[PDB]
């Protein structure tokens, strides 16, 4: 199978890792003296955030210039070092890029908002690179995004004297994929980045790149066009590379992603869907959300492979379940205000779970255990929390936790000098929480998830195998197996604070013995009509095989 | 009814508790000023550890002066103050009563070692206080208790150019307890704290009080008989008062402590017994020497009551245990040979459980569930480590953790200035485990052990019930009911690192439904045969009880 679909990933930002320079900011060359760490963790993939010059005004995802390091994080050599030094490693790299839109620095949208021609007559190639309008009337009741900043996608340019669109901030410019000429440039860019041997991307805001009038504006069909256009380019460019897409999308929409076996699009997609019914089935301790919308996830094709994740660098998002499961999420999640940010819940994995670790253990063994590639994000692995009085969602993209020294050895410059200060609270700070403490406890939650992933990777099932849900009897009880290759293993979870009866439908499986994965300690053999009883105790997760 | 029956006790060494004028050393109000915190975590009454005068060689059991309060501590005024403002808050306190040895500083002794009569001519009445030898003959064959400090029960006082009998450090001069002189100084002794209010005593090393020629000089009934005077005195001047005695012994003999309805002894015993068997049992996933050492306890009188407890300001005892036990235990428990001492490891709760949560609570829930009151071991539930660089057993010893500020916010004074120095370690240091930081983590040990008390409390068969074990197929899988007043509780415990299947034999309790004590959910009924299957997660224990 393709290595995407073998790797376990992790997401990190580089200003925010390492700094290997005293002045602050994480850099590459710091990112570069910690791959060790990474490598024995049991990560094979690292997705780095925006790494381009930019104004940082959504943290790098407003690009100024594709084909370059923001200075922040050192020098093009920096990063074909640090490229070279995670190859060398074992572990495959992909970057971020960002399709749908420039910052408003980027020279294209400088060039553009001179308007449609140059003081001299001439046209102003780069106007159109853009998305205009003389009232923005066009797409109206199109949804925002950034609904606490945004009014409108239209902002109107005072030196154009036209409005322009954008998803996201004003400050985020939308590129106008009408233009072949921008299809071109992207295609550029990310030949730009394929030819240092970067081993693919993950495509940012994939569902709003073309526009349509009378349509919701995401998930077009034209989209998904240019989209297969980026998938044949590295299919015969750049053979074996990754893409992978941010599509925050309902079930139906996402798995269009993927495109057919006709015509490919994305090789992996992030379960979004998934990712909120967990939270939510935590606390109403039923997991009938969970089977239901991965029943609604279409059949993929061959070569795709989910990318299952808990938390990301963004909100928890709620945008895509009804109504009712927002506000109970916000009520369950989100009891103070601050918590809250456009239509989602910024808050870290931790602190969302009460810093429960029965609870951090159930949903990462879920997260390794239901069909994909899974996702870490950076700090997780050890319990990082968050900081709710920084703006935005940068409460959740604080300094990694390297040890309990100078601001928790993210750097040698004090806290209040760091990009992002470093977390000192009693629970989370980093005097309780960080990477060197927990190498030497021997029951850290560091060790924990090593431990798991290596768990994990002795069973080619989890990342191979199909899933069927089995009946339980009890809300409170998820199970399925995962079947490959000659293994069949039955993952039992209990979503639950108490101890839960269940009746498993082991009818498929009479005569076979269960045993668990770590030890073999057996379980009676299936028998009778196959109805096997259970109990479990809070949060327990029970991961089991069934010898033939 | 006997409130010792109902009561949650706390262990703790005034020195090393709170600090309240900065000097290094806790004291009688820095102790005051922590009451609430030791009430709202769930403690009933305080034993304080020996709080005399004393050189401290061995930590205050060397006691120089049984009516005063070392200077270290304050004054008897702030003892007082203290005791006033427990009893206000509804806590009972007890001291530590010793007994069986002086210090050698104490004038008794200084007197003692002058010989027989004065230089004046006149006899010297305090010599006969002390047991007095012309060769060190006697008693021979009698155990050394600090085998690694002492080569022989007598020393040669070269004062009195005889040799003198002690049973712990040469420090320590037994008392002659044949003097009848010696047994109404320590009924005075006693009178002096009883008359303050103080709430009883815990008795030290009662097994050892008198010596005959021809016997090991343990549990003689001559020892006895002068115990059953203690008691009478307080069962007829300060009724209501608590004798709690440390005799490590045999079952069988610690049993006699008791005394009898007719002749009442200690109101309560520690239970040594099953302490070592809790460990070795978790580390052979193997609970069946906890139920034969429980079988072999005789029943106790009607005033009778256990105390229950893991760890305690010693080693953890290996001395009453076999030599196959003793050598399994050494091997899981001291792989470091620094970690023994006097037939036992010195080491803290949390280490000895490789800091495992999961293990450290399943230990608890069992202190919780067994007959008797429990008795917690100060900074246990935060769950404090251990420093093998200081001397003897003081390692568990260190200052308490109270929050990440100077030294751990025990003290104003430096570390290195305290009488013990605060842990500082990565994995137990007071920057990672302290009170403040568990008092704000929703999910802390210290809040868990809270609600696990508070869980106990309400359900008086823990505290009162009798106890019968269940047959459960799985050597690893301890079952037990405790039946008190119309309740029956339904106890099971997972001593092993991975799920475990059982079967529990519930005959007796064919029709009714066990329901967890925690959050009410009801598993299902018992029917048939009453043989009802389980599985358990890794160190999980289910609290239940069995329904009507
Ligand atoms: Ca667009
Ligand atoms: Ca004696
Ligand atoms: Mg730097
Ligand atoms: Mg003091």
């Amino acid at each position: 199978p393709e290595w995407y679909k073998s790797a376990v990933f992790y997401e990190l930002s580089v200003r925010t890792f390492q700094d290997g320079n005293g002045d602050g900011k994480g850099d590459f060359p710091g990112l570069t003296s910690r791959l060790d760490y990474l490598k024995n963790l049991g990560v094979d993939c690292l997705w780095l955030l925006p790494w381009f010059p930019s104004p940082l005004r959504d943290d790098g995802y407003d690009v100024a210039d594709y084909r370059g390091i923001h200075p922040d994080l050192g020098t093009l050599d920096d990063f074909k070092v640090f490229l070279r030094e995670a190859h060398a490693r074992g572990l495959w790299v992909i970057g971020d890029l960002v399709t749908n839109h420039t910052s408003s620095d980027h020279p294209w949208f400088q060039a553009a908002r001179r308007g449609p021609t140059l003081p001299d007559g001439s046209p102003n190639e780069y106007h159109d690179y853009y998305v205009w309008s003389d009232e923005g009337k066009e797409y109206a009741d199109t949804r925002i995004i950034f609904t606490d900043t945004e009014v409108s996608n239209w902002t109107l340019d005072e030196q154009a004297g036209k409005y322009y669109w954008h998803r996201f901030f004003a400050s985020q410019p939308d590129l106008n994929y009408d233009n072949p000429k921008v299809v071109e440039e992207l295609h550029g860019a990310a030949r730009f980045w394929l030819d240092l041997g970067l081993d693919g991307f993950r495509v940012d805001a994939v569902p709003y790149l073309i526009e349509r009038e009378g349509t919701s504006c995401e998930n077009l069909p034209e989209t998904h066009e240019i989209l297969k256009g980026f998938r044949a380019m590295v299919d015969r460019e750049y053979p074996g590379r990754l893409l992978l897409a941010e599509a925050a999308q309902w079930p139906e929409e996402v798995v269009e992603y993927f495109g057919t076996e006709a015509e490919p699009e994305f090789h992996m997609c992030f379960n979004f869907p998934v990712m909120p019914r967990l939270y939510m089935s935590l606390k109403r301790e039923d997991t009938s959300s969970i089977r239901e919308i991965m029943g609604r996830l279409p059949k993929i094709p061959s070569f795709g492979q989910w990318c299952i994740f808990l938390r990301n660098h963004d909100e928890l998002t709620l945008e895509m379940v009804t109504d009712d499961e927002r506000a109970f999420m916000y009520a369950a999640y989100a009891p103070d205000a601050r918590m809250k940010i456009n239509v989602g819940i910024r808050r870290r994995l931790a602190p969302l779970l009460d810093n429960d670790r029965r609870r951090i253990e159930l949903l990462n063994t879920v997260l390794l255990a239901l069909p994909g590639s899974p996702v870490l994000y950076y700090g997780d692995e050890i319990g990082m929390g968050d900081d709710l009085g920084l703006p935005d969602r940068n409460g959740v993209r604080t300094p990694m936790q390297w040890n309990a020294g100078t601001s928790g050895g993210f750097s040698t410059a004090q806290p209040s000098d760091c990009f992002f200060p470093p977390i000192q609270d009693p629970v989370y700070g980093f005097g309780r929480v960080n990477v060197q403490s927990q190498l030497q406890d021997p029951s850290s939650l560091l060790k924990w998830t090593a431990r798991q992933l290596e768990l994990r990777r002795a069973h080619p099932a989890f990342a191979h195998g199909d899933l069927t849900f089995i009946e339980t009897g009890n809300p409170a009880i998820l199970a399925f197996t995962r079947q490959y290759d000659g293994e069949t293993l039955l993952i039992v979870s209990n979503f639950a604070g108490n101890a839960q009866a269940g009746l498993l439908d082991l009818a498929p499986f009479v005569g076979r013995a269960p045993v668990t994965l770590s030890g073999a300690s057996p379980l009676p053999v299936v028998t009778g009509n196959g109805q096997y009883p259970v109990v479990m105790g809070k949060y327990d997760y029970y991961w089991l095989r069934l010898n033939s």
